[PDB]
């Protein structure tokens, strides 16, 4: 029954546009096998289709917005492009269609309208790029009736191992098609309709721009050499067409120009299916996919006061559907320094340097393939997986299907190591490495990040212990299924719990430390003198100079994270032996918590150190980190240091902004300072914890009970009307917020953990 259960996820996930990287293109789940990808661009002259052509995901003054108004995997949905440079508000709907053996077949709608400030008259070039690798797979376009291309339909037909027969149409249209007057139709056609097939090694198939224009420019250099000149040239449309030739290859360039507005459908049919898709059949699924996000949207996200208004939905569904929307499939080899050279164990004094004189040695080396099929936080800058952003993102998408989440997890799990190491970066293949600098591409395996993916498997738990809607559902509605995903996952939960343990372990016993425990003490590996990368928190302040005896209270939280979700898990499975040194470890956290991290002069938790004298010293900076204990639910609701952590937070002199909580006390020597980036502005993923743990204290007997709860109601506020209002002017997801301004700043289109704000107004958590 599992096996029938991940048969049927396979089946229902396996195609999507899981391509975030660019506007619009689509794949199966399968490393070797079919992409698509959309490139349209205004020709005005002979230069500028160079720099107006549009395909991977970028944002400028050129783009006012773009992004998912709706959006199911399992679906599809819709997309709009607001797009300035090229005068064009273009919608990509996208729909799947359940049948045959090999993942069903789907349907794509591109439609393109001038806007008010357009030429009415533009020109504007579509290309549908179609490349597939594979050894013994092949592709063909069916060559046109027509002399110089194509008057209608273009039927692509296929063959894989993966996907076995299947047909690819790019259809007519609708839209005027300029016609050229000039002696060169006489040898290119007036204008219409055309197919180049190539065939490239497969490795480079993606480069699909310089492949595009490479052509292009073979097709100028045949009117250079055929005596087409400037004293009497082609229009620029004409001399920016491609010369037909369909054929079989790996890849397929299929090109039209519309003058005015246009539209064109994508008919992906598998042969193994029932009958062939038509245009009619993804106009009604299209609809039919609308009026089902529609309603589990409303069950999933019923947004509680005051954010009932359809204001605040639209909000939703577009933080949302942006989310779940931004789901990759990355598949390639990743770039690792697997030396581990003993300078990256940070033992002496000036590690830093240490570690840096290693890197310089350049031992990094390609290695794979791996495959992850993950959300990302910003299409436009950074289109791969991060492993503690994946915990927050996951945390909406688990709400609307849980079944999918867990395929998430799952897919992040089986790219951890022998050791218990998972990259905290995932830069797969080329296509990935194109958008990353030579110098941030090298993951180390010494490098850990928070492990937010079990604040999901405890989101998991809790709903197992209290066809596509079927499927969603299927691993909480069927227990027997949810234990099964559990039992194969544990040892990998355990094996990363022990790797924290090994890797990230913190020196009580070598310096003048006394604490309830002898092994309970935890430093981030990777630190530089401005910088723990690591923790998460780029800069925020940590003890100077940075020294092997600290200690990071975020760390040893994040350790408890992990043992209260092995103890929920350990005990579902009935691994006895396991949970007696969990809830042991446990005991010996919330104690050295205390004895390690509290502050009674500062009234908050602390990193620590060990000073010039080799004693140990707590170095406070009130903010994000001074909280975690409580973040992470480690701490009693009847704990008077709750008492005085719910104090700080809620003083508006410290970390209490209009605009939710500062990341850094304004009171910190450090506040505002240097690339501030987590040492003043607000995060939206801290403030979800902090609303969530505040909700908690809020519904429960204890004596903070009224305190939380006031805290919460103006929080969840303040964090939803902010993020709102900027949506509101800017229409962008940001990064952070200004607490002097409540202005979005840093990364636009970071949905991204900001898209939490759904969560934060469904309430009930
Ligand atoms: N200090 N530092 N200075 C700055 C750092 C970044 C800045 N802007 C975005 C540049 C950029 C490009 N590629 C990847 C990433 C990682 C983003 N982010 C980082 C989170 O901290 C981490 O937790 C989180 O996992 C990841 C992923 O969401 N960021 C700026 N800026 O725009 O001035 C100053």
């Amino acid at each position: 029954l599992h096996s029938e259960i991940g048969r049927l996820n396979n089946q229902s996930l396996l195609w999507g546009p899981y391509r975030p990287n660019i506007y619009f293109g689509t794949r199966p789940r399968i490393g070797k096998s079919l992409m698509t990808g959309l490139m349209w661009g205004k020709i005005e002259s002979y230069t500028d289709f160079q720099h107006t052509v549009r395909y991977t995901c970028e944002q400028n003054e050129g783009m006012k917005g773009y992004g998912w108004d709706e959006y199911d995997p399992r679906r599809g949905g819709i997309q709009s492009i607001h797009d300035i440079q090229n005068g064009l508000d273009i919608t990509t709907s996208f729909v799947k269609i359940p049948g045959g053996a090999h993942g069903g077949s789907w349907a794509a709608r591109i439609k393109g309208t001038l806007n008010d400030d357009a030429p009415k008259d533009q020109k504007t070039i579509v290309v549908f790029y179609v490349s597939q690798e594979g050894e013994n797979s092949e592709l063909e376009a069916v060559p046109s009736e027509n002399e110089f291309g194509y008057e209608g339909d273009v039927i692509l037909k296929g063959r894989s191992e993966a996907l076995g027969n299947y047909k690819l149409v790019v259809t007519k249209g609708k839209g005027v098609i300029p016609q050229s007057d000039h002696d060169l139709s006489r040898l290119r056609g007036p204008g219409q309709t055309v197919v180049q097939s190539l065939t490239y090694p497969d490795e480079v198939l993606w480069q699909a721009k310089p492949i595009l224009f490479q052509q292009l420019k073979a097709g100028i250099d045949w009117l250079v050499e055929n005596k087409y000149d400037v004293a009497d040239p082609p229009p620029p449309w004409q001399v920016y067409l491609l010369a037909n030739k369909p054929g079989s290859g790996n890849v397929h360039i299929v090109q039209k120009v519309f003058e005015g507005d246009f539209e064109f459908d994508i008919l992906f049919s598998s042969e193994s299916a029932g009958k062939e898709v038509t245009s009619k059949d993804l106009e009604r699924e299209v609809k039919q996919a609308t009026e089902v996000f529609g309603e589990r949207f409303a069950r999933v996200f019923d947004l509680k006061a005051p954010f009932q208004g359809d204001n605040y939905k639209k909000f939703g569904k577009s933080m949302f559907s942006n989310l779940i929307g931004g789901i990759g499939y990355f598949y390639g080899h990743s770039l690792v320094d697997r030396s581990y050279a003993p300078e990256y164990d940070e033992e002496n004094e000036g590690f830093w340097e240490d570690a840096a004189e290693a890197r310089a040695r350049h031992q990094e080396a390609l290695e794979g393939p791996y495959e992850l099929f993950t959300s990302i936080p910003s299409r436009p800058f950074f289109p791969r997986g991060f492993l503690w952003d994946e915990g927050f993102h996951l945390l909406p998408i688990a709400d609307w299907d849980i079944d999918l989440a867990l395929e998430i997890i799952k897919s992040w799990y089986n790219l951890m190591d022998e050791d218990g190491w998972i990259a905290r970066e995932q830069i797969l293949g080329a296509e990935a490495r194109s958008k990353v600098p030579k110098e941030f591409q090298t993951q180390y395996p010494h490098y850990a990040n928070p492990p937010t993916l079990f604040l999901v498997l405890d989101n998991f738990v809790e709903r197992l212990r209290k066809l596509d809607e079927t499927l969603s559902t299927a691993s909480v509605d069927n227990p027997e299924v949810g234990l099964e995903y559990l039992r194969r996952l544990y040892p990998l939960l355990r094996r990363q719990f022990d790797w924290f343990r090994k890797t990230q372990a913190g020196d009580i016993k070598s310096y003048d430390r006394e604490a309830y425990s002898t092994k309970e003490a935890y430093r981030w590996r990777g630190r530089t003198v401005s910088h723990c990368l690591t923790s998460g928190l780029d800069d925020y302040p940590r003890p100077q100079p940075p020294h092997p005896g600290e200690l990071h209270v975020d760390l040893m939280s994040w350790v408890g994270v992990m043992v209260k979700s092995l103890i929920s898990i350990g005990s579902l499975l009935g691994a006895t032996e396991d949970v007696e040194f969990y809830t042991k470890v446990l005991d010996a956290i919330e104690h050295n918590l205390d004895d390690l991290h509290w502050s009674e002069k500062e009234g908050c938790y602390c990193d620590a150190t060990i000073d010039e004298f080799e004693e140990h010293k707590l170095v406070c900076h009130k903010g994000y980190i001074s909280l975690f204990p409580f973040l992470t639910g480690l701490l009693k609701p009847d704990s008077p240091k709750l008492g005085k952590l719910l104090a700080l937070i809620g003083d508006e002199s410290e970390l209490w902004s209009p605009y939710g909580l500062r990341s850094l006390s304004k009171k910190d020597e450090f506040y505002g300072t240097a690339e501030n980036y987590w040492r003043s502005p607000v995060w939206i993923n801290i403030n979800y914890l902090a609303i969530v743990q505040l909700y908690n204290i809020a519904t429960q007997d204890g004596p903070y009970k009224e305190t939380a709860r006031d805290l919460y109601t103006r929080l969840r506020k303040n964090i939803v009307e902010t993020v709102y209002r900027n949506w509101e002017e800017t229409g962008f997801a940001w990064e952070q917020y200004n607490p002097e301004t409540g202005k979005g700043q840093r990364t636009q289109h970071f949905t991204g953990w900001t898209s939490l704000v759904v969560k934060i107004m469904s309430g009930h958590h």
